[PDB]
């Protein structure tokens, strides 16, 4: 299943070199693996509360054209591994035209946050993914 | 109280413009502000220890000059006021040939790092800077 | 005229204290205002068409409430006094259950996208609104 | 290699109560220039140079969380150099040496205004 989510680009997203920061696509894909789980009913905010959380454990990006001011970007996502602890995020982020902008690869593990240690996906997160 | 701070302008905090955002500077007051208190030794850990942390109340920016990529400026911090709850520090920033760029006054309360509710001010705090 | 623009709290807007970190309020109500100013055809692309820009010469926020992870906020805003060459802006943000978080009056001056100083605004700005 | 201190600030963290992964990244860049100016390469040299630099791939690894005011240190060396680009292998350590995270990070030299790809400047091929 391919989830998509909008992201227009604002001034904070850009820098001096006039395109997109490399640092706010790495948010945009988070914002993204965010509202994936928000369509499944699920809210981090709640989740942290029961001791349940996400953390990024390894990722790669390969950036192949510019996003600039204004323009209205799609960031695709795609859970590709679903492991005990841990799942991997196969994501891309295009422009209006389709162009591939970037992709990334991003391994997350689900941890107890108190104490920072990985846990094993939830049963009924399991199960809507 | 004059406290002087240097922050490097980085990509991180320009935008398209070809300047500082300008919210980008809100975050290097911040810094600011937390730099003067660890110079007194009210580091963030100490005031963790006083079950106590600073939220801003209400904050007023003049924006007169732009600070450009790789730019080394310098913020200076100065608390002119203390009362109850209530802390309030001016703010300025100057880059290298000291052209004024910007400008701030920030009034923080305190709070307790649990409630999030204001609280006094500890007793330690009012001491070091009255 | 009051523009509503919905915004998203993520993890890249929060901090260590579990809310909003402050300055990202500030990020939020310029996207508002790009997005008041799109709402009538007044795109980043359009006003440099027009050989004009915006920026904030003078803002003040006042905060009342926290926003946090997951909350859909409301800004607000609205043009309250119109110059020629200049702007002033009222705005708020509010959370779901319209409670006030925050406020903001922002004077935005109007510029030359080159050098930068001061330049009247565009009689179609004028006669938009 | 070049070191590069970086105290956490509240901007740098999420409700996590940890620094947000995207800020390591934005840490790793400042490091990256701040070994260039060590070389004399800042910001004006460089575009004195006609020479801007734009991340091509990067992978990072996290290994344990930084938290509020800690101070960091970041490790940088170049590791490769060719044609256009350069090889930065850099990590992020705390005040006790603990490995935080690591990344590589391909970089491409190119024209600040067209930012399409151009061969190194000599003056920087010789400097490395």
């Amino acid at each position: 299943t391919l989830f998509r989510w909008p992201v227009r680009v604002y001034y904070e997203d850009t820098d001096a070199g006039g395109v997109v920061y490399h640092a706010s696509y790495v948010a945009f894909y988070e914002r993204a693996r965010t509202e994936m789980l928000r369509h499944h009913h699920f809210s981090q905010q709640a989740l942290m509360a029961e001791r349940v959380a996400f953390v990024v454990r390894k990722m790669t990006v390969e950036y192949y054209a510019p996003a600039r001011l204004d323009d209205m970007l799609e960031i695709q996502t795609e859970i590709t591994s679903m492991r005990g602890t841990s799942l991997v995020f196969t994501q891309r982020i295009v422009n209006a035209e389709n162009t591939l902008l970037n992709e990334a690869e991003v391994l997350v593990v689900c941890v107890d946050p108190l104490k920072m240690k990985p846990r094993a996906l939830p049963k009924s997160i399991v199960a809507e993914f």
